[PDB]
């Protein structure tokens, strides 16, 4: 079952585009310290990517004594992997204040002034080059994306997000799945069902019950890629050119990773009908 | 001997235009806590006004076990009032980092970024409105003045200073005093003497033999008004017009207080010792 926990952690990390390699690393039978460090680093990256807004908490992941994996927030264990991925989502639930747009209203540095996202570029350049610490609120960018940026100590962070609840990403994958069906009778059946059950309810009802339960057990129903965070340090943390380069890089990373997740989800949904 | 302590404190605070009123406070049977609070408030005012560059340290003043007053800098007693004014001056000496112009080189927020001393006002307004914490270096103002500004949390500070070592202020006051002279021959002789003995000494050359010694025992022998700090809070701390108005207010207050010091010192030198 231990390799099961390793694989499950890898599955959850891959939903945020993190090549965890935890199974491959504990396959080398490394010490507890190395595995815990990898767990924590991967968890932090995935937290930055999922767009949960929890930059104001310190996220850690560690190996327990009974063979489970425990997640921790500010040193307080939130949940355990065996509890269930749905349990993990429900645990993180009250720790969020997402608005209608789906964007974290919590600040990253804690309490303090937050310049509005509408700030023109020049003022932002001044803040980056000369201010000490600061944070801007979300501002819309091309492609219906949103962006914010904040400096903590010597590290600048740029977050670019296009919110999509897990259900919405599954819906996008379902549209991609329907588009590719060639047996037109089945396609028309799904279209018939959609008008009342949503594209999702339709597609998922086309699956057999075992596939429905499997989906219920997967992480993809709760976690998907929603944002990317790029970090600069040192002098680069106070350079306008590097800031713009990092912003565009983060936008491209979001595009690429979201496309990858959509393809993966499309394949997962397809696998639920091939054997039905 | 107790009353002399409060009188000396009041006179020392009068060197910075701060009417301490500690003597009247202790006379009216105030608790030790109130005495301590008033002492520290007045001392911090005079510290912001003396232009010693030690805003980066928390100053305290308390009443001791033997009935004296003890001055502490970050908890370390520098000197007690009875020890003498020159004692306190030499105790303050080691922590100074005055440059060739006589202006503080120390930072005010501690380690961290500091804006340049030529930052265009357009960027400065952005900093005031939108940064969280910031501090600029000294930038020259009109009439040999110098100005700097910094925000800490919710409080914005603007300091305007013109360098003047105590002895330099005494010299300028003596210049005024001899300028008022009516007998041309006396004026010429005093001006001739100053070219060698220093103007202050030349003026003191016509008085009781006490003269120099008695003047050295006065507060002004080691303290003079070099700077003024104006503080804003709340939304005012993030308003450009308020910043400009506060800069003007601080400059005007500097001018007024330095003029009062000059006038009072000139008359004092005119009559002087009168030790009784």
């Amino acid at each position: 079952q231990t390799d099961g926990i390793y694989a499950a952690f890898d599955t959850l990390m891959s939903t945020a585009g993190v090549d965890s390699q935890i199974a491959a690393l504990a396959a080398s039978e490394a010490d507890a310290g190395t595995l815990d460090a990898a767990l924590t680093q991967s968890l932090q990256e995935a937290q930055g990517r999922w767009g949960l807004g929890l930059h104001h908490l310190r996220h850690e992941a560690r190996l327990t004594d009974d063979g489970d994996i425990e997640i921790l927030t500010d040193g307080r264990p939130s949940a355990r992997v065996s509890e269930g991925f749905g349990a993990l989502a429900q645990a993180y639930a009250p720790m969020q204040a997402l608005d209608e747009r789906g964007l974290s209203q919590w600040a990253a540095l804690g309490e303090g002034y937050r310049a509005p996202g509408d700030l023109p570029l020049a003022q932002l350049k001044v803040l980056i080059e000369h201010a000490r610490d600061f944070e801007t609120d979300w501002s819309a960018g091309r492609g219906e994306t949103f962006q914010r940026v904040w400096r903590k100590g010597d590290t600048l962070f740029v977050e670019v997000a296009r919110p999509a609840s897990a259900e919405a990403a599954l819906s996008k994958a379902a549209w991609k799945v329907i588009a590719s069906i060639k047996d037109r009778a089945f396609q028309r059946e799904l279209m018939r069902r959609s008008e009342k059950d949503g594209m999702l309810g339709a597609l998922l009802g086309a699956r057999h019950a075992g596939a429905k339960a499997n989906l219920a057990q997967l992480p993809e129903a709760h976690f998907t890629v929603q944002a990317f965070v790029q970090t600069l340090s040192g002098a680069a943390a106070r350079n306008a050119e590097e800031y713009r380069a990092a912003l565009k890089t983060a936008a491209a990373a979001l595009e690429e990773y979201q496309g990858v997740t959509t393809r993966q989800l499309s394949e997962v949904l397809r696998h639920g009908l091939r054997e039905s």
